[PDB]
């Protein structure tokens, strides 16, 4: 019954955000962070919980006024929010992922280990996000738990990097790494196959030509997000990747043989920190992963 | 020797944001905050040191790559922070502090506990500042300690609320409290007395008039910095303001006789904090401090 999880998400967070936007608003301060607040939704109902299909379940917000806060910095509407997650069906695909009927939000599961390490996180979040206006890190929208009988499952809602609206023509999961980077032929057959590294560097050898104008922003911004990456000893992240092209939202690139294209461009799984592996090796990760992107995936 | 202590505030900081605008620019991490770095000043001098007439001493820079973000933001250009500090004489005052040739910053001395405590701040310093951009509290530009012989004097340069240039004919150090609040008559003196809170409330009795309009941002914004003070516990905080009347900076306000004013404000002293007080009394101090200035001192 993954029926029993969909609802439970959509049930809690109305509960959640439903409440929040009565209450009046302030700053974020770091005392919120660490915040999780739980509310419980019987089968039979309660006073402030209605009643539903599903088994009696928690369901948990964690650090709600910073993700309050993060929605708006990101311009997502609380009535938006509400009506795309909980007012709509959730498909899922085949960490186990789900989409909005919208195809705007993502939701993810998350390793207590990794929802753990997201709470650390939030104020070095907040730092980026406030200083480096064009970074590629996940946009956060939420934290959240649905406990079972005796299991929990954590959601981290986020933001759709490739929306059905734009038709990708290809994609790509990046790392800069080489090690089984080519796409299982099982997912090699799919119309819309996310090829991995030695997939792209054979195909696309002659690269994605940018402009000396875009070009630049790339090289930095990314240095940027390594380099907030590295700090925070994080690794396995990949640049997500695709490509458009042309007879708003993305970058703009031309190809080796020169026809116009729109690129769209993110930095996922960014969850997994060594805070056994190298002092130096996180580092290693970042120069590599960037060196790549920045030379050999995007020229001038 | 005060002049052994002058130079050695000029010397360092020189060398400290001196060898920094060599070093390229980042964005602050949360792990910028704690670091500390310490340069070496012997009297007979060093490859990296010049030579002096006062006495060997350590230079101590807190935090310098998150004051460089800070002082940025505040729009403290480095060639005028190193030339009004360091390559002018600085005056003293009779905690102790000193000023600028150019009354544009102030100095001051803090206790071991209160230098450790503003590291500790940084973080929800950074937060208040890229939310509530028109906030009162301090603005820090540095922290730094000069080791004597065996002692340390320990300065936070921050910014001057009432520079030499507009005349001032009315200050005020005002706390929502009333005991001893009253300005000691050694001070009561001066031509310039900075009088405290009955004088206030005795002097101008029907108070400091604000528009509608101007007001309300006071009692937004203040609501705000108490919201963030009482967070960290933080205690002793002083509302300080000075009036000029007339026949660019400040706010414009109305006399309860009639005359035109424009009311120059801050808050200061917010180093000590309580991290044997209870738990709700810094949120005592902050709702009274809060009520009386928002209706006490400024009204509608
Ligand atoms: N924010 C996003 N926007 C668009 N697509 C995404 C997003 N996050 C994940 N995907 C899809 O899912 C894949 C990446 O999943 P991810 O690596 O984040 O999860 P995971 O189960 O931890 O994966 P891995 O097993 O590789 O660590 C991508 O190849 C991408 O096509
Ligand atoms: N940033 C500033 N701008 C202008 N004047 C200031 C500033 N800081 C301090 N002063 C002057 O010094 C006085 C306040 O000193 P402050 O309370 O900050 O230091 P202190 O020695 O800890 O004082 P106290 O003994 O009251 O705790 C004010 O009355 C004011 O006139
Ligand atoms: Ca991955
Ligand atoms: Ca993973
Ligand atoms: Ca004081
Ligand atoms: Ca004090």
């Amino acid at each position: 019954t993954s029926s029993a999880l969909k609802g439970a998400i959509q049930l809690g967070i109305t509960h959640s955000v439903g409440s929040l936007s009565q209450k009046p608003e302030r700053d974020v301060l770091m005392q919120d962070f660490e915040v999780v607040e739980s509310i419980f939704f019987p089968s039979q109902g309660s006073s402030s919980t209605p009643g539903h299909h599903h088994g009696d379940f928690k369901f948990k917000t964690y650090a709600p006024i910073a993700f309050r806060y993060f929605r708006e910095m990101f311009g997502i509407r609380p009535d938006d929010y509400l009506y795309s997650l909980c007012n709509e069906p959730l498909i899922e695909l085949s960490s186990l992922f789900y989409v909005s009927s919208d195809d705007e939000f993502i939701i993810k599961t998350v390793q207590h280990k990794e929802a753990e390490f997201l709470q650390t996180l939030l104020p070095g979040y907040f730092m980026n996000l406030n200083q480096n206006m064009r970074t590629l890190l996940p946009k956060f929208y939420g934290l959240y738990c649905v406990q079972a009988d005796g299991k929990n499952i954590r959601i981290v809602v986020m933001n759709n990097l490739l929306p059905r609206a734009v038709p990708m023509h290809l994609k790509f999961n990046l790392k800069g790494s080489t090690y089984k980077r080519r796409a299982s032929p099982k997912e090699r057959s799919k119309g819309v196959p996310t090829y991995k590294d030695l997939d792209f560097m054979q195909d696309m050898p002659e690269g994605i030509l940018l402009e000396n104008d875009h070009y630049t922003a790339l090289s930095r911004t990314m240095q940027r997000d390594c380099r907030v990456l590295q700090s925070f000893k994080i690794m396995d992240y990949s640049l997500l990747v695709g490509i458009h092209i042309l007879h708003m939202g993305g970058i703009p690139a031309f190809n080796s043989k020169g026809e116009r294209l729109l690129v769209f461009i993110g930095i996922i799984d960014i969850l997994q920190s060594y805070r056994t592996v190298s002092v130096h090796r996180p580092s290693f990760y970042a120069d590599r992963f960037q060196k790549f992107m920045c030379s050999t995936v995007f020229r001038k």
